[PDB]
This record gives C-alpha cells, sequence and structure tokens, in this order.
C-alpha cells in the first residue's frame, strides 16, 4: 500500500522466470491493485464520517455510503470474486471520496472523538471572534513554561482552522454541503499538517480551558511582574 512502484520491481522480479513474454500486463493489474486499496480506503473513510455525524450532531441522511459498508461487512462471500468482478457501485462510491487522503481521514477522526469539545467550544464562544477574547485570558493562565503557553496557540490554531465544522455547521447539511464545509478544512490542513494533533491536544486539556472562563481572567500570573 502506497508503495506501487515497489509493487511494480516485485512483479517484475515475478516476470524474471520468464512466463508470458514482455510482461507488459501487470501495469493493469498495479492499477487494479490500487483500486482495491484505494476502495478500502474509502470504506474507513465512511465510518470516520458516521461518526463526525454523531459526534457534531448533523441530521442530513447519509445513507448511500453504507453501500461501502455493505462491501466491508459481507467481506466474506464478496471476496470470493476477482478484481475486475468487483462492481461499479463501489467504483461510484471511490469516485465521491476521491478527495479524501489517509491525512483528512484523521483529521476527522480528531473532530470524531471530541465531542464534549465540540459541545463545550459551541456554547462557550459560538463566533470565532470570540475566540479572540478567550484566547487573552488564557494567556493569564498558562504558567510561562514553554507547553503550557502553547496550548493556547495550539487552541487558537485548531478553532480558527476546525470553524466551519465546529460553530457555523447547519445540522441539515447535506452530502455536497459537508463536502464543501469540508474543502475548507481541507486547505486548512494542506496549510497546516499538525492541525488534527493540535485539536487533540486541545480536547485533551479540556479542563484548563473551562477553568479560563471563571477564575484565569483577572489574578495575572506574576513570574516576571
Amino acid at each position: 500500500v502506497n508503495k506501487y512502484t515497489d509493487l511494480d520491481s516485485e512483479l517484475k522480479i515475478m516476470c524474471t522466470v520468464d512466463h508470458q513474454d514482455q510482461r507488459d500486463w501487470i501495469k493493469d493489474r498495479v492499477e487494479q491493485i490500487k483500486e482495491y486499496h484505494h476502495l478500502h480506503q474509502a470504506v474507513h473513510a465512511a465510518k470516520v464520517i458516521l461518526q463526525v455525524k454523531e459526534s457534531l450532531g448533523l441530521n442530513g441522511d447519509f445513507s448511500v455510503l453504507n453501500t461501502l459498508l455493505n462491501f466491508t461487512d459481507n467481506f466474506d462471500d464478496f471476496r470470493r470474486e476477482t478484481l475486475d468482478q468487483i462492481n461499479q457501485e463501489l467504483i461510484q462510491a471511490k469516485k465521491l471520496l476521491q478527495d479524501i487522503s489517509e491525512a483528512r481521514c484523521k483529521g476527522l477522526q480528531a473532530l470524531s472523538l471530541r465531542k464534549e469539545f465540540i459541545c463545550w467550544v459551541r456554547e462557550a464562544l459560538g463566533g470565532i471572534n470570540e475566540l479572540k477574547v478567550f484566547v487573552d485570558l488564557a494567556s493569564i493562565s498558562a504558567g510561562e513554561n514553554d507547553i503550557d503557553v502553547d496550548r493556547v496557540a495550539c487552541f487558537h490554531d485548531a478553532v480558527q482552522g476546525y470553524a466551519s465544522l465546529l460553530f457555523k455547521l447547519d445540522p441539515s447539511v447535506d452530502f455536497s454541503a459537508f463536502m464543501k464545509h469540508l474543502k475548507k478544512l481541507w486547505k486548512a490542513l494542506d496549510k497546516d499538517q499538525y492541525l488534527p494533533r493540535k485539536l487533540c491536544d486541545s480536547a485533551r486539556n479540556l479542563e484548563w480551558l473551562k477553568t479560563v472562563n471563571e477564575s484565569h481572567g483577572s489574578v495575572e500570573r506574576s513570574s516576571l511582574t
């Protein structure tokens, strides 16, 4: 997986036994194997999207994705087939999810399990503009140590990037509307490779983020002062 040039080399090594002269046919199998792997990746993406649905609280029906899960559950009887006899519905499901890579699946994962963080963020801010105010109070709380101060920047960047999903999303968002709210996060992850990990780090330190609002607001940590 993801080493298809190595696959081609290996298959030529298999050719060395001198069968099927000129051995070009393997190029076709290579693409077919790519499809199977990419097909399975779309399957994983589908589950993550379903988890995001329950995590964020969408309402738009996403029953069509079940098609891929329908393959994943009946993996045993379907596996009696070949590489080309798979079906065209799975091909079309690949067509839909073509623009998702494993990194985007990982961002979505970072979002899924963090329902509590989604809720606390939606209740506290509701508008990314308020984030700026919240960030100021967080700076008072940190403690002048690098990890503590950096928590603030990690949270700021996470919320600034994951904004469309967290704040403005409409519960009735359908498939394609979700894909566009996704394209914004897509461009953001393209600009920053660590944004999912920042989201996870922010969500793990939820208790401090909560503490910010009530207590940390004023006392003005006083180490260099």
